[PDB]
């Protein structure tokens, strides 16, 4: 048995696992940190690698972008590879007024635009919450190397394109820190199959002040956020 | 003073605990404080300043629901100086492996209430606990040795609800209790830019039916208000 | 038997009820319009009463604020206490440009921003329906006594403190009459429970042209509101 | 002159029955008016004037639904100066113990109709009829024997509907009967300031399946028509 | 019979246009028919059919609205037998390169009506156009020379709408015209396995204001009936 | 200038593009139908080719799964390098109980489950539509090579596995033909910015009846209506 979208065998996949987004990202992750990779997927080229780490067995996936392409890929493996810690690592933009870009921001809920809660829950702002233990170990972590580190909501954003900005301004007015694409569908599937997941996102622009950031300038601390996902993991 | 509190300026402290009941804020301030005061009885509904361990803190209730918690919440907030609210209760488990006595630090809430749908027409907001009072909190009862559960919650609109098909589909989905007030809390805190927390003991298991008198649980309900206070002063 | 917030025996709750918001006011209509009365609850401070009126029991309770909380003391009311007559009284904010301070409101219907009938009705909009008996009761009552009544719809609020009040101002220039926070809920239930309700309210003041007026410049009109409201009752 | 009545201006009178069919106009008109003109043949949806007791008085068909209603009477407010509408129509009775040929006065309406989500978004807007035409309605009804009950209908956009699951539970919340065209009237009513009222007989039983004869429901009729014409002149 | 349709089985044809006056049908048959029997007078909802190009075709009165056409197109289906539906009739333009007398054949239509979001709650429904019907249309249309767009419409439910702001976004969007009906012909003809079209003619421009008189369309108007004739048939 | 998501330079990418959601499908296209064919794009490995088709120039971009993943790559096609012919290719499920595997699906018009579309038009059900002149292009060409072409609604869905098939069951029962996932995001975009869009896609599988394909057994069938999707989009 293999899923639809990871030709993976049984067993290849870790039951820890970094979600770094780009296929790309991935496969920096298991070159860089991991030793006696093997690639278990190449399927929509998606790459997925398990290597060691600490004498420990740990998984790196790509996924896409957005909820419906992270829900697959996150559904997959759980239910077919028995995944039971998820890390997502990537990169958001701030939308609360003094949030900086290089800030390190741990979700320990997520907002969305997304319909994906409403079908499940008709009547009901479901809230998925983090879990915990990944949460506050990540957050340690992240304080002990320095690392500009928030705890707080942001929002998953079906739209990246996004033509009128002013509800996610007040978002913003209401503390949500920063827009990502991909951590409700992490956290409330998680959730559903008594899983544990964390997303740990670098500020890479401000939505509103404009600054921006270079990936160069991110790589200290993008580094940083994988060895405390994969220390945590 | 504001509508519905006869305090002056001054007479309530920036940390507060937040019951529902007011006959539980006289029982928490005559229990755990020192020189206390009562500030109000507009409605009935108690407020008491006191000091515990030498520290100033107030106790204040609310009334049940989201509607009622908000206009005592404002108040405090915008009229009072108040900087820190902590909601202390109960709540009913509904998460398949929650048990009475278990304390529940709320990292979120969802809803059936209309409140945020209102305010941000189109998205799901997750309203997120106080970081620095939540790990305050867990620190704390976990040092006590209670069995602290970090999670969301199920911030209800309804007490008598027709069906519990929902509340039990939440509950496999996570979702640890129900309660009918915290959401209320996190969003206005939130808004205002000051630290909130709910931290409530599970009175009974609303689908195994384990249910646990007041006077049953007096002694973790006790420890709920001890580490409620230690996270607050 | 007694409820979860109803520390009752059975009998000791009449079957018409004046159902207050604040449970000091409750105190107040018990010492000031009935006789031989008893307190026959105090659990969370929620009081409620039984006296005579008229020669007739009649009875008196709390409900606190907001749609869950009425929603509550009605449901237990109705389902543990065989309560039939339940008129909620209390005030008002005007917000039609012709209402003014120390009117008197009886609510035909209510508009709300609660979900409670969202879940209940997806895709309806359900238009909870006063008691016409009871309306036409205290709507003759309260014109024999001189007072200025107005009948139409109202908006229950589920907050009281509201960022904008573009859409407040748009229902009372739809008609609207005035704002408050709980009879939505009271005529849902009753509705449900195939029971009598009626929300009969004193302006207290308008939001809109700033007029207001103090509990104590407005302690007539309000008592005499009581009495229409424990005429229609009993 | 509006899109969709021919009329000049002051052709029609500042109060108008509204029966549903162009053919139920004619007949109002020719039974019960004097001095009868036929002001608009657009679409063949007939309005007449006459008098009534030396007053006049307009009757206007209009088509089925809340969007076509809407039209009619939208132009009737503003381009014409009516002030006082009344529904004369026919329902569905969804609660099982509402008869046919029993008459329903609506307080209120709840709907299927999106028409009030768009004006007021995240509210239930509930319209009110005008309660001193419904009271009058209510009185006059009640002296001629007609079987008469004031409560809440359902504006329905569906005539013929898949699923009856939530009228059959809008009927245990103790809604009466279905329809589809009082919620726009109440709430353009509202919004312009003018009074508005629908009085409508049970011609079937959505669940029990009894059902009427136009014939057998016309003595109903009749005394409908004399109670919303005085109701119109007075 | 029906109840809002008095006719005899057999008396309506196979094929009909659906105009929203009564009087326009009329019309339509006494243009453009012969042996011509009216076959209803309800509600003076008048439906005739007679023959065209040697073929029975029929014409019927809808009124105005999502609510009154949907009666008429169950009736006509579920009673009748009739297999192909087009409605005629007018529509007012939104789309910036879209004039008064083009012709609008609707692929799909937008709506404000409730009737979809009821039946599948948490969709948007977009209701389908026959393509056979459509094509067939649309080819007669450019053989007679008439400027016909294919696209979308918005069937709307207010016609006195207290702000146009939505309607010009509708517009910016391509959306090509408003009118009230073809949501629910669409909806219902795809519901019962039936063949459903709009043949609309641009009478003015919402925003332009460009604008035509009945008598000053005329032509165009006999032209959309003609293809919508040959289409059906 | 380069888009955030695509390293093309200006020019790079022609005006007519195809867009298959998986990159090793448009390496696939552009290796087997394409002549001088350039790569233009491999930021995230979402690969993007230039080449030429019957003395044309034309390009095939992967697009990634879901409404947020197609709809970032529309944008910056459209609005960075001036696209305007856009075409779909895919497979989809099968939701209709006599729509058959291997069927192609000429999308008229998408239903969705996204709320992409209700946020910018609050109260409103959006219905957007395929370009009439590359859909009627397409069933010519379509039923020319004998392919089982139906013209007809789809779905666009965010979620692939679906807890509940109830209502895509009850849509099936109104018409609807099969589910997917990008095309009410191409579509509402397209128009937005008025260029021309279409999507045809073969059957894969049928949800209710459970008869499902391989990749070679659809092969024939993804091939002729690749080359029906070019001819569309540069004619
Ligand atoms: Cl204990
Ligand atoms: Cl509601
Ligand atoms: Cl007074
Ligand atoms: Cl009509
Ligand atoms: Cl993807
Ligand atoms: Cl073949």
């Amino acid at each position: 048995h293999m899923s639809v979208h990871i030709e993976a065998k049984q067993g290849e996949i870790a039951e820890s696992i970094l979600l770094p987004g780009d296929p790309l990202r991935a496969k920096y992750i298991a070159e860089t940190f991991l030793e006696d990779v093997t690639c278990y997927n190449n399927v929509r080229g998606m790459l997925g690698f398990t290597g060691t780490y600490k004498g420990k067995r740990v998984s790196v996936q790509g996924t896409g972008m957005g909820v419906p392409s992270i829900s697959i890929y996150v559904n997959e493996l759980i239910q077919s590879y028995g995944v039971k810690n998820l890390i997502r690592v990537g990169t958001c933009g701030a939308i609360q007024k003094d949030v900086k870009v290089r800030d390190v921001i741990i979700a320990m809920t997520a907002c969305t635009d997304s319909n994906m809660n409403r079908l499940t829950f008709p009547g009901f702002d479901f809230a998925p919450a983090a879990n915990f233990d990944l949460l506050k170990k990540a957050y340690d972590a992240g304080t002990e190397k320095g690392l500009h580190v928030r705890v707080g909501n942001v929002l998953t954003a079906d739209v990246f394109y996004r033509e009128s900005m002013d509800m996610v301004k007040k978002l913003g007015d209401y503390g949500v820190l920063a827009v990502e694409m991909e951590t409700t569908a992490l956290y409330t599937l998680a959730a559903k199959y008594g899983v544990n997941a964390l997303s740990v996102l670098t500020v890479s622009d401000h939505i509103f002040t404009g600054e921006e950031t270079t990936s160069e300038e991110r790589q200290t601390t993008f580094n940083e956020m994988i060895e405390i996902a994969l220390d945590a993991a």
